């Protein structure tokens, strides 16, 4: 048995479904605890025994929260931790947004490890991701890099100015919107996929006639976003093989004739 | 240029405050004279002339106008007529309460043509929407699907045994109780919202630990919920865009700071 194994076995309809089979509840961190970033909000596992793994979610150039905290009830339904931050400045670029999806880490197992805190005792701290959208998903991606520790890396929309992520290791999912006009896809998204190793395990999701919002709080393929977003977090933090057959098998290529997805890449299996 | 747009240009002070900037009046519907629902009170604008946007509201299993009619006040004395009533049982289910919704919206509209009533002339009968607590809101999200000439409508801490409101085309906007032990927010509110198509205008508004009545007369946060109920139909029932940054903009992600607020979605810009 795996001992990381959370919640009943996977289905395509659970799967896609707006919410997970867990009950989730969600605290605030205030701009005076929080601490290497300004603010945020956990997204935490109820009526269920943890520890569970842990993600941190960074948005984008003069973005907040708002654009990205989808991710935090999908995830939070499914058995994660999930921290989405709001940055120092919105101003923030990418190397600065990857040392504040750390710090979120770094306080979210300080909270584990404070019998007062609602999340105490909920986080596995040697099983961490990362999530972020456009410049927090460049983040994402330097975070990968500079952590390699981290269980999974799920950048969306990304946007960098550098495009050699040949050292990263950490399982990537790139989320990619194929109409983006602010990181298009062939400058940023598709370059970041192509330059990772042939060892690290990768996957590519580009999005049919996706604007740069394609994969935010909202989107109207939350349906089929979620399912991969959580199936990855799945495998690569809970090393959870039962979501493997919707990355990799008879499920996932039943999703390649969907209009919805104009392109798919990976190095199954995995 | 916007011949329903009525008062002054918005500022958070006024869409904070317990009355907005116009004088009401109530006047009582007594059983006698109440069609199709049991009473009910009107509460209407007195400082500025019509036609208005109509509102009826319903109240939870069990319950009277007291819990809901705070939104009376609140509403009135910002250009609405709003009629808050008693079901003709309080053990009636949520289907009942939307046909008694949809009764009272039609009685205010009988008044408005009677020429010797307190509201003769003031209800725009092309202008209509609902709210409703608990059951009452279940009711509300059963009359928007039934009804989608309504130009609005709020369920607040709503409560109903299905969860499915895929047809549903009026713009909603629904009030949720993190906290809620009576209609959790997990096999409520939230399954409700994430029904809605994505073609239909809505937001979803959280109270951070909020119980069962976080949304009813006398609730903690009024200055914050009202402001957000007063906004949205103001938007939707006025066409009113100098509202549009309360739900949408730089004044709406200032409240997303705020402890009171737990989680916010939408599908802005409207």
């Amino acid at each position: 048995m795996n001992p990381f194994e959370k919640g009943p076995d996977p289905t395509k309809t659970m799967l896609e479904a707006s919410t997970g089979p867990f009950t989730y509840t969600t605290t605030t961190v205030s701009s005076t605890t929080a601490s290497g970033y300004r603010q945020g909000t956990i997204y935490h596992p109820t009526n269920v025994t943890g520890p569970f793994a842990a993600v941190a979610v960074v948005p984008g150039y003069l973005a907040s929260q708002s654009s990205i905290n989808w991710w935090g009830p999908r995830l939070a339904s499914h058995g994660f931790v999930v921290i989405t931050i709001d940055t120092n400045s919105t101003s923030d670029q990418p190397p600065s947004r990857a040392t504040q999806l750390m710090a979120a880490l770094n306080q979210l197992k300080t909270f584990s490890n404070t019998s007062s805190h609602p999340i105490y005792r909920k986080v596995d701290p040697n099983r961490l991701g990362v999530m972020g959208w456009s410049m927090g998903g460049g983040g994402t991606l330097i975070a990968a890099r500079d952590n390699p520790t981290l269980k999974a890396a799920i950048p969306f929309a990304p946007w960098n100015s550098s495009t050699n992520f040949s050292t990263v290791s950490v399982p990537t999912l790139i989320i990619a919107c194929e109409s983006d006009s602010t990181a298009p896809v062939n400058s940023h998204a598709s370059p970041f996929y192509n330059s990772l190793p042939s060892t690290t395990k990768k996957a590519y999701l580009e999005m049919n006639n996706g604007s740069h919002s394609c994969a935010n709080s909202g989107n109207s393929n939350a349906g089929l976003i979620g399912k991969y977003g959580v199936s990855w977090m799945k495998r690569f933090m809970d090393n959870d093989t039962r979501f493997s057959p919707y990355l990799c098998g008879a499920p996932h290529q039943a999703d390649l004739s969907l209009t919805a997805i104009d392109e798919y890449r990976e190095n199954c299996p995995y």
